[PDB]
C-alpha cells in the first residue's frame, strides 16, 4: 500500500553507478541545472558539504543544527546522495528524510527535484510519500521526504527497515507523539542495522540533549544565516503604527509589571505605553493585526504576509475581518487560510506564485510554522499564541487552549521569513512576555491521553510497555499511562491481558483517538458511513451550533426543530448537516439563510465537511471502505437506519454512559464515575422528561462545578450490551437480569447475555481475519459469513 517504496530490495549494482555518474556530468551543461546550482552555493550549508558528508560517513547517528533557511532539509539529502554518485556508488543510495506534516513532504520534494532539474517522481531522482498519495522515485539512488507517520506504519511490514541506507529524523524540535516514538525506535534498531546512518536536524534544538540521548553522538552546527529577519515586540509594533484600540510565571509578570511600565516609558512614546497596558493576554488582538496588516500593504514594499494564529475560529475572524474592509474585497489581495483539516490540494496553494500586482495573505495555525519555504513571504506576523492539548492525571479531563508560544515556535515562525530574501517578524507580545516564556513546547507525551501512544507500542511488537517507556527520551508518568491501559480495556481494543485485539489492531491502524476510530470504524462495517462521520467530525474539533448574545431562546428552538424526535445532539447535527448540504444544492444566498435561521456557522460545518473526508481516507487505507467518499452508496445502505446510528455511536462513546432516573416531572441523571451529573442546557434533552429509554451516552463533559453532559443521545440497552464490557447474569431467585460491568441493569431474559457471548466472538473473527488482508464488507451479498455475522447484530440492536 504506501510501502511500495520499502519492500524493495537496496541492491546496488556498478552499471547503474556509472549511469548515475554519467548523468550527472550530462546535468552540468544544462541551463536550469546550472542556474540552480548557483542558487545552492549560495546556501550556508553548501560550504559544509564536504565536512556534513565526511561526518555521516564516520558515524552512525549525527545531529544537524542550524539557522532557520541554512539549507539542512534541502541539501543533506542531495549531499549524501551526490557525493555516492561522484564516488561511484551512487545506487547504493536509499535515503528517507521524514517531515512532520504532509504540506511539507510535498513542498520540499518538489523543490528539491527542481533542483536537480528534474521532476517530482517518476522514477526520478526525488519523490515524496504520504497517505494514500506518493511520487515515487528511481528504486537505487533516491531521495524519499514523507511524513513520520508513513515511517511507523512502514515498521509494521518492516520493522528493520532493510532497503533504507539512511534515515533522516529531520525537524524533531516537533516533539509529538509519533516523532518521540519513531525517536525511540530507531535508537533500538542501531544495533541491529550496523550499515544504517542516522540524521537528527532542526533549526531550534537543545542539541546535547539529543546526542546525549544517542550515546554521546557527534554534532554538527552549520553556521550562518541565508537573509536576515528584523524582529518586533508588541511595544514596537505599536510605536511603529501607532495603534490604538477602538501558573507562578504569571505572578512574576504581575509583579514585574509596574516596574517595566515604567521603564518602557523612557523609551516609547506614552500613547504606546497606555496601549500596552491595556492590551489582553487572553486572546490575540485580531484588530491588532488587522492594523498592522493595513500598515504593511500601505506603507511597506512588496511582499506576502503570514498570519499566524491558534485555531480555525481566529483565521475566520480574521478573514472575514479583512474581507469587510473595501481594501482587501479588491483582486489587489489573495487571502488563503491554511488549516491542516483542509484538503492537500487546497494546503498546497500557498506555494503558488501571485501577479506582480497581487499581495499574498495567508492566515494559518502552526501547520505552516516550520520547514516549508513560502516564497513571496517577506512579512511574519507572530499572533504569539498556539494551540495546546492539556492532560491532567487526577481527572480525565484534557483541555484545548491557546497558550503563550514557547522561544522555539517563536523563531520557527520567525524562519518562514528570511529564505529566499530579507523579511521582518512582528511578535504580539512585549518584552516582559518574551523573557518569561519557556525555551520549547513540553513534548507531547507529556500533556496528552495515551491511548494513541499504548496503541502504537503495541501495534509494533516492542516488548512490554513498561520497558518501552523507560527507552523514551520524555518519558511519561506511569499512572497516566495505566489510565490509558484502563480506558483501552474499556473500549475492547485490549484484552484482560493487556493484550491487542483483533478490534485494538484495526484501532492502532487509525490515526485518532480510538474513541473516534471506534466510532468510524463501525459506521463503515454496518453501511451508516456518511451520518457517522459527521457526528465523529463534530466530536472531534466542535459542534457547527453557535449561540447569540440574548438568542438562547430561538437558538434552543432551533435546536429541538432539528432534533426531530430522535433525542440525539448528533443526530441533530447530522440533520442540521444534511440541511446545510440540502441549501448548498440550492444557492449561495439560500445555503446562508438556512445558517442563519438555525444558527449554524458555515465556516464550522464546511470544516466538518473536509474532517469526513479525512475520515473515509483512513478508513481507505484501513480497507474498510472502497471509497475517500463518505456517500459512497457502497458504505450507505443503513445511513437511513436511526437504531443502528445509534448503536455505533454508542460503539464509540461506551464507556461514556449515563442512566436516567424519573419520579412521578423530574428528571436525574448519573454516570457512575462523577455520580450525579445535570444535562448542559445547550442540548437538546434537557427540559426532555419522555425518553424512550433510561440510558444515555456522552462525548464531552464540563465542570463547572456540577458536572453537565454536553451532548447525550438516549440508547437501547442492548446497544450497551453488545457494544459494553463484561456480561453478567444476576439471579434474585424471584427473576433473573443482565448486568453490564455491574451498574448497568435492566430487564431482559438471560440467553441474550449468552447470545452477545457468542455475536462478540464472532465480530472477533471477522476483524481477525481483516487483519491480514483487510477488504469492505460486501453487504450485497446476502449470503455471506461477515454479513450473517454483522446482520445478527443489527437484529440484536433493532430488536
Ligand atoms: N520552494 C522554494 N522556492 C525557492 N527557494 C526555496 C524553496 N524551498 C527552499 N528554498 C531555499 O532553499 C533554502 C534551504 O531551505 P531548507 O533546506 O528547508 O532550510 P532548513 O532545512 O535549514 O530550514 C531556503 O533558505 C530557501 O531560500
Ligand atoms: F530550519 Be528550517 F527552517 F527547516
Ligand atoms: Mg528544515
Amino acid at each position: 500500500r504506501d510501502s511500495e517504496y520499502l519492500l524493495q530490495e537496496n541492491e546496488p549494482d556498478a552499471t547503474l553507478d556509472q549511469q548515475l555518474l554519467e548523468d550527472l556530468q550530462k546535468k552540468k551543461t544544462d541551463l536550469r541545472y546550472i542556474e540552480m546550482q548557483r542558487f545552492r552555493e549560495k546556501l550556508p550549508s553548501y560550504g559544509m558539504q564536504k565536512e556534513l558528508v565526511n561526518m555521516i560517513d564516520n558515524h552512525q547517528v549525527t545531529v544537524i543544527s542550524g539557522e532557520t533557511g541554512c539549507g539542512k532539509t534541502t541539501q543533506v539529502t542531495q549531499f549524501i546522495l551526490d557525493n555516492y554518485i561522484e564516488r561511484g556508488k551512487g545506487s547504493a543510495c536509499r535515503i528517507v528524510c521524514t517531515q512532520p506534516r504532509r504540506i511539507s513532504a510535498i513542498s520540499v520534494a518538489e523543490r528539491v527535484a527542481a533542483e536537480r532539474a528534474e521532476s517530482c517522481g517518476n522514477g526520478n531522482s526525488t519523490g515524496y510519500q504520504i497517505r494514500l498519495q506518493s511520487r515515487l522515485p528511481r528504486k537505487q539512488g533516491s531521495i524519499l521526504y514523507c511524513t513520520t507517520g508513513i515511517i511507523l506504519q512502514w515498521l509494521q511490514s518492516d520493522p528493520h527497515l532493510s532497503s533504507v541506507s539512511h534515515i533522516v529524523l529531520d525537524e524533531i524540535h516537533e516533539r509529538n507523539l509519533q516523532s518521540d516514538v519513531l525517536m525511540t525506535v530507531v535508537k533500538d534498531l542501531l544495533s541491529y542495522r550496523p550499515d544504517l546512518k542516522v540524521v537528527l536536524m532542526s533549526a531550534t534544538l537543545n542539541a546535547e540533549k539529543f546526542s546525549e540521548y544517542f550515546g554521546n553522538c557527534p554534532m554538527i552546527h552549520i553556521p550562518g544565516f541565508t537573509f536576515p529577519v528584523v524582529e518586533y515586540l508588541l511595544e514596537d509594533i505599536i510605536e511603529k503604527i501607532r495603534y490604538v484600540p477602538e501558573y507562578y510565571y504569571e505572578a512574576i509578570y504581575k509583579e514585574r509589571w509596574p516596574g517595566y511600565l515604567r521603564e518602557l516609558r523612557q523609551r516609547y512614546s506614552a500613547s504606546t505605553v497606555d496601549v500596552v497596558e491595556m492590551m489582553d493576554d487572553e486572546k490575540v488582538d485580531l484588530n491588532l493585526i488587522a492594523a498592522l496588516i493595513r500598515y504593511i500593504v500601505l506603507e511597506e514594499e512588496d511582499g506576502a504576509i503570514l498570519v499566524f494564529l491558534p485555531g480555525w475560529d481566529n483565521i475566520s475572524t480574521l478573514h472575514d475581518l479583512l474581507m469587510s474592509q473595501v481594501m482587501f474585497k479588491s483582486d489587489k489581495f489573495i487571502i488563503i487560510p491554511l488549516h491542516s483539516l483542509m484538503p492537500t490540494v487546497n494546503q498546497t496553494q500557498v506555494f503558488k506564485r501571485t501577479p506582480p500586482g497581487v499581495r499574498k495573505i495567508v492566515i494559518a495555525t502552526n501547520i505552516a510554522e516550520t520547514s516549508i519555504t513560502i516564497d513571496d513571504v517577506v512579512y511574519v506576523i507572530d499572533g504569539g499564541k498556539i494551540k495546546e492539548t492539556h492532560f491532567d492525571t487526577q481527572n480525565n479531563i484534557s483541555t484545548m487552549s491557546a497558550e503563550w508560544v514557547s522561544k522555539a515556535n517563536a523563531k520557527q515562525r520567525k524562519g518562514r521569513a528570511g529564505r529566499v530574501q530579507p523579511g521582518h517578524c512582528y511578535h504580539l507580545y512585549n518584552s516582559l512576555r518574551a523573557s518569561l516564556l519557556d525555551d520549547y513546547q513540553l513534548p507531547e507525551i507529556l500533556r496528552t491521553p495515551l491511548e494513541e501512544l499504548c496503541l502504537q507500542i503495541k501495534i509494533l511488537r516492542l516488548g512490554g510497555i513498561a520497558h518501552f517507556l523507560s527507552r523514551l527520551m520524555d518519558p511519561p508518568s506511569n499512572e497516566a499511562v495505566l489510565l490509558s491501559i484502563k480506558h483501552l480495556m474499556e473500549l475492547n481494543a485490549l484484552d484482560k491481558q493487556e493484550e491487542l485485539t483483533p478490534l485494538g489492531v484495526h484501532l492502532a491502524r487509525l490515526p485518532v483517538e480510538p474513541h473516534i476510530g471506534k466510532m468510524i470504524l463501525f459506521g463503515a462495517l454496518f453501511c451508516c458511513l456518511d451520518p457517522v462521520l459527521t457526528i465523529a467530525a463534530s466530536l472531534s474539533f466542535k459542534d457547527p451550533f453557535v449561540i447569540p448574545l440574548g438568542k438562547e431562546k430561538v437558538a434552543d428552538a432551533r435546536r429541538k426543530e432539528l432534533a426531530k424526535d430522535t433525542k440525539s445532539d448528533h443526530l441533530t447535527v447530522v440533520n442540521a448537516f444534511k440541511g446545510w448540504e440540502k441549501a448548498k444544492q440550492r444557492g449561495f444566498r439560500y445555503e446562508k439563510d438556512y445558517c442563519w435561521e438555525y444558527f449554524l456557522s458555515s465556516n464550522t460545518l464546511q470544516m466538518l465537511h473536509n474532517m469526513k473526508g479525512q475520515f473515509a481516507e483512513h478508513l481507505l487505507g484501513a480497507g474498510f471502505v472502497s471509497s475517500r467518499n463518505p456517500q459512497d452508496p457502497e458504505s450507505n445502505i443503513n445511513s437511513d437506519n436511526e437504531k443502528i446510528i445509534k448503536a455505533v455511536i454508542c460503539a464509540g462513546l461506551y464507556p461514556k454512559v449515563a442512566k436516567i432516573r424519573l419520579n412521578l416531572k423530574m428528571v436525574k441523571v448519573y454516570t457512575k464515575t462523577d455520580g450525579v451529573v445535570a444535562i448542559h442546557p445547550k442540548s437538546v434533552n434537557v427540559e426532555q422528561t419522555e425518553f424512550n429509554y433510561n440510558w444515555l451516552i456522552y462525548h464531552l463533559k464540563m465542570r463547572t462545578s456540577s458536572i453537565y453532559l454536553y451532548d447525550c443521545t438516549e440508547v437501547s440497552p442492548y446497544c450497551l450490551l453488545f457494544f459494553g464490557g463484561d456480561i453478567s447474569i444476576q439471579k434474585d431467585n424471584d427473576q433473573e437480569t443482565i448486568a453490564v460491568d455491574e451498574w448497568i441493569i435492566f430487564q431482559s431474559p438471560a440467553r441474550i447475555a449468552h447470545l452477545v457471548k457468542e455475536l462478540r466472538k464472532e465480530l472477533d473473527i471477522l476483524l481477525q481475519e481483516k487483519i491480514e488482508s483487510p477488504h469492505p464488507v460486501d453487504w450485497k451479498d446476502t449470503k455471506s459469513r461477515d454479513c450473517a455475522v454483522l446482520s445478527a447484530i443489527i437484529d440484536l440492536i433493532k430488536t
